[PDB]
């Protein structure tokens, strides 16, 4: 072990001199072999910032608005701490900004042009910043100086900290905006009295506010949300109608080289010997010097950031779109009105060079993105440089956790009425080979398999949900000797079988040849003993139907499938021999993008699905033939999904609890920095 000193960046005499106490408490507690501080003072915010990412300094706390600024180039800082403020148990680690109304006052988040507004404070991030940049779009022009623009757009405001002779109706509410306790109307608790006095129409205020100022649900039921989507729902379910949500304090560092196990590692450590009523010596969370140095007074603790977690990401896309149109104080040409490009979303070169066809055809309508695995195109979809792509059911319930919703469904069985025909769905079935007589579902220890890929239904979940039942450990690389699942970690066993060269071995793309159904069916046919794909994947590969020189030669009766009860079927008789049934693949958007995604995909199958005779020349947007790029190579449709509009309602109940049994057993760093954000 070498250097083991995190650097703590100051920004006041007093903050420093807590930072000072801090290096000399741990040191006495902490051995030489442990984490150790060393405090860096200076005179801003920005300028600790600017001192991290300029290798001089290493950690420092900041509220989300200056994570934002932090993220930014040439900074590219990154969250790695956050402090919790609530239970260990019920950490409560970000607030959600809300905008409350009195029940039955008839308006929604669209009609607030008008209204009587309350705000906990000018410049403020939950009573200002968010709500405002929300509504920038809509204020009316000339938008700037914003202060008012916003007493245009408001009949009258409490805005605390406003200048009340420039902007007199900003204080209508609360004469001469005092920027201080003795107003009635400052702060959270301030602004929420100006709702319940009849003062105002709404309050921008945390959802904490509300619960801190009703004793009961029959107080709170007295209160309503105001949604994005211009409906309304009760207080209670902020979760799912807020204007953003926002991580309250959170430790940031450098993206690159950034020692952020090193910071966790002391934090931990700090708060173990240090914490909350933990030691009389020195304490982490309060000070004789002052409030909030270096951590905030109410914080409860640490909780370690999950390693895939960008401040896009941390921050969420609600409060980015917010920041953004505040800070760089322009607005994008209403009306116009036009849905226009979907960005879709393709998985590597192969998936991108069928996508671009796929734009030139549609004539303006798609656009295509990159990323290098379903979970950073997922990412890309969540934070907005993405709209769309089709996803195993397996991804789809990430995405779902993610904050995705299902649009549209792949669809495999031929009809005459496919787009209003919902597919119960298809089969995952364990392939193995005839003349291999010895297999059986009974006892596949030490033997070698292969996967579509990792978190996928059939190649994965489905199996591996079962493994799981019976050996009762997430260990599935030390059950089989080795095999291909492409997306393991590097060092696995379950890559060993792979057949990328170099950096592309057992990755989750087409780079890597036994990735998908078919690479996982090519790899038992070349190295592995059992492969888990879906039920059509042996005739789609045999006799002559994949001209690849591997599967040229291959015989549809050469091979068998293995059944639950310790027997072996024929490859045709998979309704009496499989693992489970596998929800479709579907398309997954952000929720907000959902109507115009729906709107153009139908469009766009109705001229590139299954109504087109010759396949050559002509544009087929379903088929590859091999590598299922960007839709599944046996997709006939895609069909509506009418109410069956979120991960668990398209998945079904069975489904889902399968993929939750496996939660212990998750290697997915994008589930674990979702389920962070929304536990
Ligand atoms: C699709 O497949 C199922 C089961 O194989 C079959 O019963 C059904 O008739 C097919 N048609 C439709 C429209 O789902
Ligand atoms: O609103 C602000 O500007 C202050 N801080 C936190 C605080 O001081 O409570 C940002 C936030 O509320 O996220
Ligand atoms: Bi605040
Ligand atoms: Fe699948």
């Amino acid at each position: 072990v070498p250097d083991k000193t995190v650097r703590w960046c100051a920004v006041s005499e007093h903050e420093a001199t807590k930072c000072q106490s801090f290096r000399d408490h741990m040191k006495s507690v902490i051995p030489s072999d442990g984490p150790s501080v060393a405090c860096v003072k200076k005179a801003s915010y920005l300028d600790c910032i600017r001192a991290i990412a300029a290798n001089e300094a290493d950690a420092v706390t900041l509220d989300a608005g200056l994570v934002y600024d932090a993220y930014l180039a040439p900074n590219n800082l990154k969250p790695v701490v956050a402090e919790f403020y609530g239970s260990k148990e019920d950490p409560q680690t970000f607030y959600y900004a809300v905008a409350v109304v009195k029940k039955d006052s008839g308006f929604q988040m669209n009609q607030l042009r008008g209204k009587k507004s309350c705000h906990t404070g000018l410049g403020r991030s939950a009573g200002w910043n968010i709500p405002i940049g929300l509504l920038y779009c809509d204020l009316p022009e000339p938008r700037k100086p914003l202060e008012k623009a916003v007493a245009n757009f408001f009949s009258g405001s409490c805005a605390p900290c406003a200048d009340g002779t420039d902007f007199p109706q900003l204080c209508q509410l609360c004469p001469g905006c005092g920027c201080s306790t003795l107003n009635q109307y400052f702060g959270y608790s301030g602004a929420f009295k100006c709702l319940k006095d009849g003062a105002g129409d709404v309050a921008f205020v945390k959802h904490s506010t509300i619960f801190e100022n009703l004793a009961n649900k029959a107080d709170r039921d007295q209160y309503e949300l105001l949604c994005l989507d211009n409906t309304r729902k009760p207080v209670d379910e902020y979760k799912d109608c807020h204007l953003a949500q926002v991580p309250s304090h959170t430790v940031v560092a450098r993206s690159m080289g950034g020692k952020e196990d090193l910071i966790w590692e002391l934090l931990n450590q700090a708060q173990e010997h240090f914490g909350k009523d933990k030691s009389k010596e020195f304490q982490l969370f309060s000070s004789p010097h002052g409030k909030d140095l270096l951590f905030k007074d109410s914080a409860h603790g640490f909780l370690k950031v999950p390693p895939r977690m960008d401040a896009k990401m941390y921050l969420g896309y609600e409060y980015v779109t917010a920041i953004r149109n505040l800070r760089e104080g322009t607005c994008p040409e209403a009306p116009t009105d036009e849905c226009k490009p979907v960005k879709w979303c393709a998985l590597s070169h192969h998936e991108r060079l069928k996508c671009d066809e796929w734009s030139v055809n549609s004539v303006g309508k798609i656009e295509c993105v990159s990323a290098e695995t379903t979970e950073d195109c997922i990412a890309k979809i969540m934070n907005g440089e993405a709209d769309a792509m089709s996803l195993d059911g397996g991804f789809v319930y990430i995405a779902g956790k993610c904050g995705l919703v299902p649009v549209l469904a792949e669809n495999y069985n031929k009809s005459d009425n496919c787009e209003d025909t919902p597919e119960a769905g298809y089969f995952a079935i364990a392939v193995v080979k005839k003349s291999a007589s010895d297999l059986t579902w009974d006892n596949l220890k030490g033997k070698k398999s292969c996967h579509t890929a990792v978190g996928r239904t059939a190649g994965w979940n489905i199996p591996m949900g079962l493994l799981y039942n019976k050996i009762n450990h997430c260990r599935f690389d030390e059950f089989f000797s080795e095999g291909c699942a492409p997306g393991s970690k590097k060092d696995s066993s379950l890559c060993k079988l792979c057949m990328g060269s170099g950096l592309n071995l057992c990755e989750p793309n087409n780079k890597e040849g036994y990735y998908g159904y078919t690479g996982a069916f090519r790899c038992l046919v070349e190295k592995g003993d059992v492969a888990f794909v879906k039920h059509q994947t042996v005739p789609q590969n045999t006799g002559g139907k994949n001209p690849d020189p591997w599967a040229k030669n291959l015989n549809e009766k050469d091979y068998e499938l293995l059944c639950l009860d310790g027997t072996r079927k024929p490859v045709e008789e998979y309704a009496n021999c499989h693992l489970a049934r596998a929800p479709n693949h579907a398309v997954v958007t952000r929720k907000d993008k959902e109507a115009c995604v729906h709107k153009i995909l139908r469009q766009q199958q109705h001229l590139f699905g299954s109504n087109v005779t010759d396949c050559s020349g002509n544009f087929c947007l379903f088929r590859s033939e091999t590598k299922d790029l960007l839709f599944r190579d046996d997709t006939v449709c895609l069909a509506k999904l009418h109410d069956r509009n979120t991960y668990e309602k398209y998945l079904g109940e069975e489904y889902v609890k399968a993929v939750g049994n496996l939660r212990k057993c998750s290697t997915s760093s994008l589930l674990e920095a979702c389920t962070f954000r929304r536990p």
